[PDB]
């Protein structure tokens, strides 16, 4: 099974095989299973269950090829693989800040920590992911699942850098059911016609922006997948998250334009995030205290 990215072909032989003896698992991180490990290089170890089908094996190899071929500061690095021993491993850059979805919920301003997060922290996370999305767009790669659950943070503190850390949906499409599709992150032409372009990621980026500025709420509060599908197809859009500055909400509503041609590309999105970052009326807005 070969892989093509940016018109360059790669195969399992191009993956960096790390000797199994050099790898130590330290603790579980979540669910196959994921561990924090060591090679010393700190890594996140993605495992392939030994009890798997041949399709699961090919999917695992395809995931390794996809991540290893990217080269961008906002896309998780692949340290290598351990495919010559069972269970097979994919070794990723250990993102000590964990997933973005959990970070937003755990780091929400509270009476004990009123300034735990500010608008600038959120704008920096949005810029970081938009930079990763821009890299994918300029290399003609469609992510198909831009969402907070798929983003990682280098550290919990102010110097944190956000990165795209999962490419499962893209791997599946490269090569399954409607109840597993990320309906709440998809534009109308994607769930209706199965039409995917770089403008599909623009729409999903708008939804991720809402997730960031809501501090980790599930999109379309109280709506099921089919309710969202009918709502979005009929022109319905989410309200601004609590205390969301107008200029930031305006980026979201532009990402959610019905026609893909009316949605901005990632260069324009980055330009608009930069302007929000400069505006004192935006960054001086206090986040809600839960
Ligand atoms: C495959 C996995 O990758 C990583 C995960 C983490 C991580 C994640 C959560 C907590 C903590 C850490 C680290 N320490 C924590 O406390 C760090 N770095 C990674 N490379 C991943 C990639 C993604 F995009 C989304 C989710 C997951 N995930 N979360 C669990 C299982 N799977």
């Amino acid at each position: 099974p070969n892989y093509c990215f940016a018109g360059k072909t790669s195969s399992i032989s191009d993956l960096k095989e790390v000797p199994r003896k050099n790898i130590t698992l330290i603790r579980g991180l979540g669910h196959g299973e994921v561990y924090e490990g060591q090679v010393p290089l700190q890594v996140a170890v993605k495992t392939l269950p030994e009890v798997c089908s041949e399709q699961d094996e090919l999917d695992f190899l395809m995931e390794a090829l996809i991540i290893s071929k990217f080269n961008h500061q906002n896309i998780v690095r692949c340290i290598g693989v351990s495919l010559q021993s069972l269970p097979r491993f994919i070794l990723l850059e250990l993102m000590a800040g964990g997933d973005l979805k959990s970070f937003l919920r755990e780091t929400r301003p509270r009476p004990s920590q009123p300034s735990s997060l500010a608008m600038l922290d959120l704008l920096h996370v949005a810029r970081d992911i938009a930079c990763g999305c821009q890299y994918l767009e300029e290399n003609h790669f469609i992510h198909r699942d831009i969402a907070a659950r798929n983003c990682l943070l280098t550290c919990p503190g102010p110097g944190r850098v956000a990165k795209i850390g999962d490419f499962g949906m893209a791997r599946d499409i490269y090569r399954g059911g409607c109840a597993m599709l990320p309906v709440k992150w998809m534009p109308p032409e994607a769930f209706m016609e199965g039409i995917f372009t770089s403008k599909t990621d623009t729409w999903s980026f708008g939804v991720l922006l809402w997730e960031i500025f809501s501090l980790g709420y599930m999109p379309y509060p109280s709506k099921s997948n089919q309710e969202v599908l009918e709502f979005v197809t009929s022109g319905g859009r989410m309200d601004p998250p609590k205390n969301c500055p107008g200029p930031v909400y305006r980026i979201m509503t532009q990402c959610w334009q019905h026609q893909p041609e009316d949605r901005p590309n990632f260069a324009i999105i980055l330009e608009r995030i930069e302007y929000c970052t400069q505006d004192p009326d935006v960054i001086n807005t206090a986040l809600p205290i839960e």
